[PDB]
């Protein structure tokens, strides 16, 4: 395992999610979403122009895993994926412009829920989340998990877990709190009122 830090910009963004009053958190749900859709237009693309890239898997989609016993709720997508730079680069330094262009636009008039307009939609799972794990494979690279639970510092190691394809996996550990998004109707409830119109399935696991 190695560890890093937030530059500075991103762990004060996670904090402010963290620690702000905010009680619309469904919309980290969306974002995670988008992303995958986003990751998936990327896939599709780079295979148009090069059969070769859905070699790792065909399929197209969006799935959605509720886990009462673990307590998690995991989006898992057949998109391009990142590789061990994409990663650690995007995740931990990179989204150090789009931070500043949105904490700079909160206190300008904008609210939380504007968070994906600036390309930083992926910290939203702070609302929810205690700890997020990712999962990614890159054709380009081999399988990594990287893990933060905030508190300016995040992991990236080798990922020994089940192959996936090709992807990313975004694992969130929900608070205690929070438990309302591991249900079928509340997930089915946020996804038709906000990701309805998806070019790509999107799959709800029922338990058990
Ligand atoms: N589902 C999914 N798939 C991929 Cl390939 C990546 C991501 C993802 C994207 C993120 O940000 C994208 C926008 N910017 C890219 C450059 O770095 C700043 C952010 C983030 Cl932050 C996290 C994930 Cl997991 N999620």
């Amino acid at each position: 395992v190695e560890t890093f830090a937030f530059q500075a910009e991103i762990a004060q963004l996670m904090s402010l999610i963290i620690n702000t009053f905010y009680s619309n958190k469904e919309i980290f749900l969306r974002e995670l979403i988008s992303n995958s859709s986003d990751a998936l237009d990327k896939i599709r693309y780079e295979s148009l122009t090069d059969p070769s890239k859905l070699d790792s898997g065909k399929e197209l989609h969006i799935n959605l895993i509720p886990n009462k016993q673990d307590r998690t709720l995991t989006i898992v997508d057949t998109g391009i994926g990142m590789t061990k730079a994409d990663l650690i680069n995007n995740l931990g330094t990179i989204a150090k412009s789009g931070t500043k262009a949105f904490m700079e636009a909160l206190q300008a008039g904008a609210d939380i829920s504007m968070i994906g307009q600036f390309g930083v939609g992926f910290y939203s799972a702070y609302l929810v989340a205690e700890k997020v794990t990712v999962i990614t494979k890159h054709n380009d690279d081999e399988q990594y998990a990287w893990e933060s639970s905030a508190g300016g510092s995040f992991t990236v190691r080798t990922d020994t877990g089940e192959p996936m394809g090709r992807g990313t996996k975004v694992i969130l550990h929900l608070k205690e709190d929070q438990t309302e998004y591991l249900e079928e109707r509340r997930i089915k409830e946020i996804v038709k009122k906000h990701s309805q119109f998806i070019g790509y399935p999107i799959t709800l696991f029922v338990e058990k």
